């Protein structure tokens, strides 16, 4: 019952896979989670990318990059037979990746209702269902093919937390004004909602599922909405980053992956982390 | 100020599209909205079905039948552009039109977990992907479609009400035991934030958006599911058909699309209406 | 019979009905549709010269029965019980709409320090909080305590065949996170509105409904001042304090709402929260 | 400097906190741990005699300061601030976490009549309920109202980079569907746990943010007896009642969540409802 700080928070010896682990949001993760102890596949689409952060971004050299594409049903069985052969269990899957939707709609005050449809409609169906794959069939699959490997990382037990795994989702899944399309909002919302599903059939089987629910976090996608905050009132970057006037950070995130990922999240199945710095109490919502 | 139900509820000279309107809810749905005073174009796939269900069903001879895919941008096109040279508005656009997902992942109590993953795994990637083109992306572009004959609706003025598109979500959207398949309960989860999402746009511009939430109803989909529940212990009925003693029936739909498409419903914007029998109530939901 | 007809759908004939608040506001929007359509309405109040008016001069048909009341007091309630129980020996729908604005709301305007608004804070009456909680909670709880025997007859008479049923005038304040009230009005909605949601989990099954009306801005003794108020607003400021279709609401909102849950339309619902409000919560932060 | 190690990020050393009910139960495993890892920790209770124990024989460095007060007494409060405002100035984190378990729950056994589930549910005593509310509610708004100077001189000092915070108690049974206690309680939890989300909406543009903690079963002095009997359930009624991982809460989990929340880690989080329920939620009727 030692209740100090590096003994409940360590991940030493933890192995954890992370999608889309090798940019934005997903590399602090793995930045995180490697320094403090782990051994973190980073799975991408970019063979670069991976490479560059296995090397450099490592502080123990435990960052081992593993090209895939974490919507293909068949990438992800060749992705888990290597980890099978390498390492023959997992203990935490991070399903990160993450697409941006299709063009937001504009609703500018000077757009009438007849230009607003034209932009509606241009919207194309093929990406408005692309995001879909990514955010969930993407999730789903990525929990189908670990599924063993996770069931495995109990059997090893070295770690006393349950075998996990880990849905980057978004406040978008709560956040009623459509600031980005309505795909990646509605993508992110049904995501949240398997996850829930999940931790209620597979908890008992010893696979807890958590949610992050990310605010804004300076990334590949949010690399331009970042540079556009520079330009806001003071009331503006309130409502549209965070009343606390900064958006996420290294740290923050270090703080979530390292509480779930930990024997400090041991017990927790369910929850749904929203950290946002206090935006969606912000701005209408349904959480 | 007539209070009279006759007054309130009566849907006289509305104007009305209902994707799936010729089998289940969405025709207890147009016999209601037909037999108190409207125009209700049903929109299927198969054209004998919308055929059999505008003749033997109609009591004033105002079910419209017109066939096309509901999911198809193109098909939508065609549909707003004969609805546009045969009547020039409409008054509420119904996005009914659903299909059930994957076959469910079957979780017996002897299952081991090593056959549960057989199960999941063997989802295939095709399905689970349309479902969600179906009930997300389809009811994007079927508002996309009528938006313009929306928008006219509110112009001719020939009821007092707004313009209005009503959502058939499903109870699954917040059901966090998987009775179907994670995807159907996935993609209602989607569907309905959306609803929410496009509540909180356009209701400023005059087109209202609800939520119907479905309990279990005698459809297409549910024949057999219903035909099993004549096997249960009244504990079992209880909790996964209703605590009432019964499915839901041609009145209760009735209320429901009436009291929201009249003039009754006409300050309702973003309501998720729950017609389930206290079924949600008794199984894990996050409702 | 399968007859999909407004009036057979919709109407409340035979229906006896009792509305906490039914004299004013919303509650007398209630009484006037289920009356008008066909019920016999028990009004309780306090004020009993106010249900006296309404019961004389609102009626289309002489169906409304005033019957003064606190529908808080524990020991109200037992008489009220029994009168009804020897005048009518049963009930169908009780309807917990009484309900009473919080103490003053904490005012946040832009030129206040926040040491000023814990000054505003600080000074918030306990009295006034633990009240407004006994009126909106224990209230609820202790109005369907003591009517469940009168619900649980209802279904016995079966005069009608729907369930009997309990409705609760919750507030969408149950979902605002702007307290536009004080931080305990909203509060105590919440409180009440989840109450329903765990008594439609248990008595469902022993054939009692229970629903949430969550209304939006309603023209009522309480919203008076600030209906005054809406009309010095910017378009844009009243879409999003009031509703994006630019109204409160009315009669006619009400009427459908209560007469779609207590006729054999609403037969089959349990455990809804039905939000009539204009589309105002779609506007401002929410949970719902 | 983004030092992301456990021992940087984690560490609450120089944090001034306050948490209410911090001599037993929850409360307990959460002083233990903010001392344990660096903070000055002010524990408030009633029962002084029990305050006193904790804070000599449960501290490992000494700086558990215990402090009698009634965390629901408007007055008490007043006191508590001002020796805190002389002693030390500010502090960094208030946690309301005291809590009382509500009136008798309301028995519904298989073989319990209708006509016996009034008997129970009308039993239920007017001043527990009405008393429940002030502990959790009306008690959680004004410790923080009493300590907002305190928690604004705390982001003066600037001890700790991350802003001061308020963290309340909330409870699963803000969500759950099916009463294992009284509808009071559940209805009182809901109520402040949707007070929490406003207050995060109000007062973090002002630098307090707030969080709610939500705790499935946990050895307390409330579950004590409930504890105990789950050691006769069969592993399937017990994965329902506790948690499917088979087990109920810790010392550790309850150190997680206080230590992620109140150090750097947590320092942009506001208006998270964390829930640390093993998994129950998920099983049970809900609203989550
Ligand atoms: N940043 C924010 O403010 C914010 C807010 C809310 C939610 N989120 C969520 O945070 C998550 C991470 O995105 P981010 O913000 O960190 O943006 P990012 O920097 O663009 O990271 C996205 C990553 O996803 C990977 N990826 C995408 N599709 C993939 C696939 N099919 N297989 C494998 N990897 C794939 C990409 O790697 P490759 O391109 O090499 O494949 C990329 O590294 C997303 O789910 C996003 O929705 C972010
Ligand atoms: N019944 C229940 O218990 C229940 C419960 C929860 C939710 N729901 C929802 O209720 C809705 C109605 O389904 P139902 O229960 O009434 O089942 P149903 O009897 O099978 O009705 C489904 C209808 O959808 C139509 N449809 C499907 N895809 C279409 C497309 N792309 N374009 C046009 N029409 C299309 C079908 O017509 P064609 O086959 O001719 O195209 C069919 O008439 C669905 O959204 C379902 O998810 C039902
Ligand atoms: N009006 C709105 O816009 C709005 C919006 C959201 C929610 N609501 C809710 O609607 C309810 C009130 O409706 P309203 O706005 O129409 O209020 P109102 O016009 O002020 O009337 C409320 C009625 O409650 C009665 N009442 C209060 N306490 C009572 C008690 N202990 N026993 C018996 N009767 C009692 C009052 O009659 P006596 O004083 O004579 O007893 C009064 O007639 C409350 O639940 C309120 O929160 C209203
Ligand atoms: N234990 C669980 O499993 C669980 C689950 C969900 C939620 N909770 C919540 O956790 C909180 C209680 O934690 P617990 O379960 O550990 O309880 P506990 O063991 O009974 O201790 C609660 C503490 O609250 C203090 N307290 C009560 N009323 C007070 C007041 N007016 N002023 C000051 N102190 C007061 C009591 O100290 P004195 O009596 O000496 O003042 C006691 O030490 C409540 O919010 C409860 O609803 C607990």
């Amino acid at each position: 019952p030692s209740l100090a700080v590096a003994d409940l928070f360590n991940v030493n010896g933890l192995v954890a896979v992370v999608t889309g682990g090798a940019t934005g949001i997903g590399l602090m993760m793995v930045r995180a989670l490697e320094e403090n102890g782990a051994k973190v596949y980073i799975v991408g689409r970019r063979k670069e990318v991976l490479e560059k952060v296995a090397k450099n971004e490592a502080k123990h050299g435990n960052i081992i990059p593993l090209q895939g594409d974490a919507s293909s049903k068949d990438d992800l069985e060749r992705i888990v037979a290597h980890i099978t052969k390498e390492t023959g269990y997992i203990n935490l899957l991070v399903a990160n990746a993450g697409i941006p939707g299709p063009a937001p709609i504009k609703m500018s005050p000077s757009s009438s209702l007849a230009d607003i449809q034209k932009d509606l409609w241009n919207t194309d169906p093929a990406e408005f269902e692309h995001i879909f794959n990514v955010h969930v069939r993407g999730a789903y699959f990525s929990f189908a093919a670990f599924l063993p490997l996770l069931s495995a990382g109990n059997e090893k037990g070295n770690v006393p937390q349950s075998s996990q795994m880990i849905i980057t989702g978004s406040i978008g899944a709560f956040g009623r004004v459509p600031l980005a399309h309505y795909a990646y909002s509605a993508s992110k919302a049904g995501v949240t909602h398997m996850a829930k599903q999940l931790a209620t059939a597979f908890t008992k089987y010893g696979i807890r599922f958590n949610v992050i629910a990310p605010g804004l976090y300076p990334s590949e996608m949010t690399e331009e909405i970042v540079k556009g905050t520079h330009q806001l009132t003071p009331d503006e970057y309130a409502m549209k980053v965070s009343p606390l006037g900064r958006p996420g950070n290294d740290e923050d995130v270090a703080g979530c992956i390292l509480w779930l990922a930990s024997k400090a999240g041991a017990w927790v199945s369910g929850n749904v982390l929203v950290t946002d710095g206090g935006k969606l109490g912000l701005v209408p919502s349904s959480y």
